[PDB]
């Protein structure tokens, strides 16, 4: 009754928790972990498609465009909510991939991925640091779904731009529910938008990591599943060559 109505719909359409189905039983090797991660990733991109089909405005873009923006955000979405969920249930002090897959410091001993898990870990730190609320989270995550377009833009640019705007303004709502300044509320906005502007670069490291484990998978002994494989082949190279338009909040 103080929660703006979209922010309650955001609540409700949020997915239920996805397990990794991870054997836990026997001792992690670095291929098995990598493989669970993926299976877990598969189950999360199904959940993103479902999620997108109820989010107000997503389905009145052109099919294509809806396919392009998911293909283009799924890493950045995955990473974000590992943030979120790490921050919410383990104090940002452990990486909460899933209920059945939680990584403490021990566990990323075997590197490959030690270094990368450091970098994933930045996000739940910044959330702890910023004391990010649920409402602001719901709104910035839609923002990352709308964060990057083709260099030639979208088929439904205009609706796009409308939808982006109407969720930038939903975030100024949420920011509003607690930062009652006009000074503070501003700086907060600034801060919640640099935070997003910042996960580009962090993402381009997952990205480059995910393609080279892709490509060396057979060497590596790492199974990628089908849905995950297709978005990687489809967009990752192109993304990684910087043949996409990052939307910036700041200059
Ligand atoms: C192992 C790897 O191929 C590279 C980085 C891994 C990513 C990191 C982002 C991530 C966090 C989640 O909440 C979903 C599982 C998850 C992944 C599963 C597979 C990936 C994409």
């Amino acid at each position: 009754q103080l929660i703006p109505p979209l922010i309650n719909l955001l609540m409700s359409i949020e997915p239920d928790v996805i397990y990794a189905g991870h054997d836990n039983t026997k001792p992690d090797t670095s291929s098995s972990l990598l493989t669970s991660l993926n299976q877990l990733g598969e189950r999360q991109l199904l959940s993103v498609v479902k999620w997108s089909k109820s989010l107000p405005g997503f389905r009145n873009l052109h099919i294509d465009d809806q396919i392009t923006l998911i293909q283009y955000s799924w890493m950045s979405l995955m990473v974000f909510g590992l943030g979120w969920r790490s921050y919410k249930h383990v104090s940002g002090q452990m990486l909460y991939f899933a209920p059945d897959l939680i990584l403490n410091e021990q566990r990323m001993k075997e590197s490959s991925f030690y270094s990368l898990c450091l970098t994933m870990w930045q996000i739940p730190q910044e959330f702890v640091k910023l004391q990010v609320s649920q409402e602001e989270f719901l709104c910035m995550k839609v923002l990352l779904l709308l964060n990057t377009i083709p260099l030639e833009g979208l088929r439904s640019q205009t609706q796009f731009e409308e939808m982006r705007s109407s969720y930038i303004r939903e975030l100024i709502k949420a920011i509003g529910l607690r930062q009652k300044g006009v000074v503070s509320s501003s700086q907060r906005f600034y801060q919640l938008t640099k935070l997003l502007d910042n996960l580009h670069d962090l993402v381009k490291q997952l990205h480059l990591y995910c393609l080279n484990t892709f490509i060396q998978s057979r060497a590596l002994s790492v199974e990628f599943p089908e849905m995950m494989s297709e978005v990687i082949a489809a967009q990752l190279p192109k993304i990684l060559a910087g043949m996409v338009k990052p939307l910036l909040f700041h200059k």
